[PDB]
């Protein structure tokens, strides 16, 4: 039986050095903990960056894949499914969108949304070909693909990957200013916007911001496109995190919750005049729509309904970020967040740091990752109990307060 | 009890029409069969683009998948899990290559073999900061992404789309004389390229072409990287295509048979000098080496090697194309094809073309779809039987006579 270390040289051996991880090697999960190969139990506090929601291997979810699999799992999209349109008609009803167009991954849903922007620009807008812009905003993360770094301001992301992807334009975030200045240039054909930028380290706008977006896209004519890859699915409090200034954007990315973590799912939403500008055989994948990935998608959605994991994620992270703020302003200078996707800042210093601080968080029973060396994200599953949270919190307290 | 024609109604009313797929509702599928909602049974002869070699929901690959969504999904690569290091010793040792990269879908394995060609192309070559390019075949497929449809010279896929990747040079396929003209640029990185071109309409190159590509590339100091995410994975008779030329490329891209139709998993597979140029941080993905599509890629890669399936589509292979060529010259003009991976040629007119021939081969309880109105795909899945294909071939002779 292989341990810890040997996990570690295995995949150091025999893996891509893409990935420095917390050194923890997880074996088994439910709900809201993880097992490593040594039997110790840890508190997920990450949740892989939002995408167990639901809590590790949810039954619900578990059973609808063991049922679809043994019937039929890829047909690619020559010919058609049974189970896609009974997706399809669930969540664009659930979201209030008329279509929506599957793929697998985040970034793919982003590469999706940026082509059904620009296609929307040309052949609607009527934008002179290949002159369209879209806007980002700084900070933004929506994958490693040489577009979703093309639009990146983080020099890990971007330096070295070759000439970037033109067409991308990157004003601050959460300056209204800066996008009614952005928004001047007629060939502008979207602003893709996180409602909180999360691998940015959790950074929460102004109240008012995300209406300002959408009255300012509006005006001038331009696609709001709402990456909730992250954000959406109850992670926040609410069924999407633009949902807290009650704004629709025109563009919807779903991804990661959106099948509890059992299968790569990922969907775009928007109305009849956005998504049909793509006519058939100019966009697609090759797992896109699967029925095995439908069936969990519709079983994880579910879970988020009938379980009502918004509102106790809503009432959790109140009690959440205020426990936390009662840590000593030298030590922890900021705590923010909304629901439970909550992170703190870490009063860094020569010796130390926020990825010391997870060390001992993990040696105490609690797992987070560091998102900059003084900061430290704290998103635990959403079917966490207050008493759990509150033990939990326990466990941050000691660990902060032991160095 | 959903019909046939209510299935399409569905998928039109709230899905995107990124498709047109040949009239048909599968809701079942095992080995070679697919079974409609009418409960008509179908030879499948497309084999979701090389996606189930192994057959629908091979009983071995499912077993794997029911045994490990119970213990552990996703932890996300922040943390370890025990099961990714297993998979990494036993493709890479499989494959005779250093380390892999994980990643989920083919165009995601695309994009990141591209970012490590730019990579190694300034941090080893020396090229100067984004002069790097990396050189592609025309009738090239490998994603819809923007980078993927920056290099396509299929108008559909990049009409529309925008401003296009930088950096990205086409030459004609099956072309060595353009390849080195191509490669006297020093600041090119890369090349990639389909040992045998799918989507093109299964284009075989000349004998010679791989091992010339791999003496040009290796001359110039250029990575040459294959795409068997089509080709590999025992669909032409070998476990890579470029293995019927002894061609070991520098980067191996594979995906979609690797995990038997059942997860989206793909591999980028090179030694230490190419896939260390990426360090921690610097490229991921949120599913990319999940415990869970770990465990089917194992079992996917044991199934094909223990049943011998590259030798089965090898002497089915030959089997196929020598029946088909059987056919008169007036009505099927070309038959090309390595193993079970070939298509035919159809003397397309006004009057009768590709599509009318799939869909009454699917009449005939055969389902194939159409490459470009005069070209039809056939490939089953590696585990047909010869009597099983020989039924399916007169199938395919009655339905092309009966015109
Ligand atoms: C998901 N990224 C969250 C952090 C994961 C970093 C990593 O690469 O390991 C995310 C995406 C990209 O989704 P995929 O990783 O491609 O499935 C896009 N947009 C948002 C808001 C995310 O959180
Ligand atoms: C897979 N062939 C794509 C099948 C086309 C159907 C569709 O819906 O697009 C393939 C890829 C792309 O892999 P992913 O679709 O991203 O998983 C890349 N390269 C080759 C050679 C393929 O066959």
């Amino acid at each position: 039986p292989p341990t810890s270390d040997d996990i570690f040289e295995r995949e150091y051996k025999y893996g891509a050095h893409n990935y420095h991880p917390l050194p923890v090697a997880l074996e088994r999960g439910k709900g809201i903990y993880l097992w490593d190969v040594e039997g110790r139990k840890y508190f997920d506090f990450l949740s892989s960056y939002s995408a167990v929601n639901q809590g590790h291997c949810h039954p619900k979810i578990v059973n609808a894949l063991k049922s679809q699999v043994d019937k039929l799992t890829l047909t690619s999209r020559a010919f058609y499914n049974n189970v896609l349109g009974e997706y399809e008609e669930y969540i664009t009803k659930l979201f209030n969108y008329h279509k929506v167009l599957p793929m697998n991954t985040g970034v793919e849903a982003g590469e999706t949304a940026c082509k059904l922007a620009r296609k929307w620009g040309y052949t609607v807008k009527g934008i002179q070909k290949y002159k369209a812009k879209i806007v980002f905003a700084a900070g933004n993360f929506w994958g490693r693909t040489l577009s979703a770094i093309s639009s990146s301001t983080d020099p890990t992301s971007y330096d070295g990957f070759g000439p970037f992807m033109p067409g991308f334009d990157i004003i601050p975030y959460n300056d209204l200013p800066a996008l009614e200045r952005a928004l001047q240039d007629p060939n502008v054909a979207a602003f893709m916007v996180e409602p909180i930028q999360g691998e940015a380290g959790v950074v929460v706008p102004d109240p008012g911001y995300l209406m300002g977006v959408r009255e300012l896209c509006t005006r001038h004519q331009v696609l709001f496109i709402a990456d909730e890859i992250q954000t959406g699915l109850a992670r926040t409090g609410r069924w999407l995190a633009v949902d807290y200034e009650n704004v629709r954007p025109d563009i919807v990315l779903l991804g990661k919750a959106l099948s509890g973590g059992l299968y790569p799912v990922s969907a775009v939403l928007c109305d009849d005049d956005i998504m049909l500008t793509i006519k058939p055989g100019e966009h697609g994948s090759t797992y896109g729509g699967n029925p095995l990935g439908c069936r969990v998608a519709i079983a994880a959605l579910e879970v988020l309904e009938e379980e009502n994991l918004a509102e106790n994620a809503d009432k959790l992270g109140i009690i959440l970020r205020n426990e936390l703020m009662k840590l000593p302003s030298d030590v922890v200078t900021a705590v923010r967040g909304k629901g439970l996707l909550n992170a703190i800042v870490i009063k860094e210093t020569k010796d130390w740091d926020a990825w010391k601080v997870c060390l001992r968080l993990r040696d105490n029973g609690l797992l987070a990752k560091p998102t900059h060396g003084d900061i430290i994200r704290f998103a635990p599953p959403l079917v966490i109990k207050e008493d759990e949270l509150r033990e939990s919190i326990e466990i941050i307290n000691k660990t902060i307060l032991s160095f």
